[PDB]
């Protein structure tokens, strides 16, 4: 009767505690999708197992092999009953798995090292002085796969070419890459992860320009999952609480690290 | 069997769906013009529909009477069989999502604060402080329920106070709380959502402002009846278009593109 939860170890959506290896089970993790998902279960009134998707990615489907990695393929292959994480809501994986209404908002941005001459993709799509890249297997980089719109096709025509890679595994690595490269790498990321990080020390980097979309994460379930509904209205009553806000208010809280 | 056009109920709300110029001698769909509008167009012509659009007989966006459990507005034509799709600012919550289905959402919004331009107040929990300005909300939509449940001390303080007011400080339509911001020489203020005040705040003449952050982060979503066999299609409708790009052209069209205030 165990549900398994899988996720993903994302900054602060999901994070090992101080001193995690003396701890056992769910209790190792902490952050927002961890608070998220006791909350959810409660309301459900199911038991679960937090558990880490053994890739590291979120998901996408192989163009060749037609094979999905990350969160979304343990979810297709029944690895895994539900994901509580940060995962974007898109069209490709709706047609394979199922969303919750959304928990929280995001869009694609621009996170650059402090004084970097950049303020919006335009800028960067004009130029060639200053690398720009994403995370791969997620949403971010098959946005700029299927652009159509200009400015974001003749970013993707650049970076899919770009020597060398300007795609990295992890949003963890993209950011340290913008902090090492004297400004000349800029990274594309939901706007989310790019506040929660312009908040922290160093505070080198910055948020530019607008959002590029608007779209959500959701919690997602197999297809046809009996859990679907439950987390639904679940994920329904924790935003008219005041709970979502809450959680992100924690998760997102400004300690002074930079400025104050 | 055989295809038959769907009924889309909707509701005359602007910039959502307006009277076109000339409607008093144009019929059927052609009547209406608006973001909504070209939304149904364009769902209608992924899901591979036709369809009608016809104006919520009661002009409301729906609630369900306490004593009779009956709904009203959009809500209640889809309950109760009399029109087979909303297409309209219809915001997803926790009790309708009980009784009918939506899409992901296809618009963002957070309830907002409305007032006239000098109006000495910033925030909510400014207006709940005070008396001298009155404040309201729109009748039978998700933002009187809003109030009606918070637990939330300051939202419940201003519940509490609009609740008993005299005289009442609901209105029945957005054009009603429009009005009486304008014309109450700052002493009142409406509760409303953000993509209607920010509409608003780009329309002659421009003597309306949202000011405050919005006091909650929620969306508008495409109804159908629990169980309809449309709910899968139109869904991935409203994500094939989000991912296009069409929300965000349609969004620009009719919120600034066509702003009168600059
Ligand atoms: N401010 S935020 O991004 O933490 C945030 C974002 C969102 C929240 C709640 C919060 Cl706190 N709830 C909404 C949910 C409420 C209902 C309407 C849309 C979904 C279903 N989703 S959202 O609009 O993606
Ligand atoms: N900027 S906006 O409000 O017009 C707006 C708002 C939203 C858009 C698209 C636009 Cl253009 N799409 C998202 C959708 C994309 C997928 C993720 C969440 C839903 C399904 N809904 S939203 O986040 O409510
Ligand atoms: N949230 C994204 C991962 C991050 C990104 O792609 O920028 C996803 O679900 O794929
Ligand atoms: N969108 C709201 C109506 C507007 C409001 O309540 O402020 C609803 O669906 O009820």
């Amino acid at each position: 009767k165990t549900v398994v939860v899988t996720t993903i170890l994302e900054s602060p959506y999901v994070m090992m505690k101080k001193n995690h290896e003396m701890l056992e089970g769910n209790e190792r993790y902490e952050g927002y999708c961890v608070d998220l998902a006791a909350e959810i279960a409660k309301h459900c009134g199911f038991k679960y197992k937090l558990t880490i998707v053994g890739d590291g990615k979120y998901g996408a489907r192989d163009a060749d092999t037609k094979i999905w990695n990350g969160m979304v393929g343990e979810l297709v292959y029944g690895k895994a009953d539900i994901a509580i994480a940060p995962l974007t809501i898109t069209y490709v994986r709706e047609e394979v798995i199922d969303f919750s209404k959304p928990f929280m908002s995001l869009g694609i941005s621009i996170m650059i090292k402090k004084g970097t001459p950049i303020e919006s993709a335009e800028d960067l799509s004009k130029q060639t002085e200053i690398a720009y890249g994403t995370l791969d297997s997620g949403s971010t980089k098959e946005f700029f796969r299927r652009s159509k719109i200009a400015v974001f096709d003749k970013m993707w025509t650049y970076m899919r070419s770009a020597e060398p890679s300007v795609f990295v595994r992890t949003t963890a690595e993209g950011v340290a890459r913008v902090r090492k490269s004297k400004g000349k790498y800029a990274y594309l990321l939901e706007s989310t992860m790019n506040e929660y990080i312009e908040q922290r020390k160093p505070c080198d980097t910055m948020k530019v320009g607008g959002n590029l979309d608007s779209k959500g994460y959701g919690i997602a379930t197999p297809k046809g999952s009996s859990l679907g509904n439950a987390v639904n209205l679940a994920v329904l009553k924790l935003s008219e609480q005041g709970l979502l806000d809450k959680l992100k208010n924690k998760w997102w809280y400004d300690k002074g690290e930079c400025g104050s």
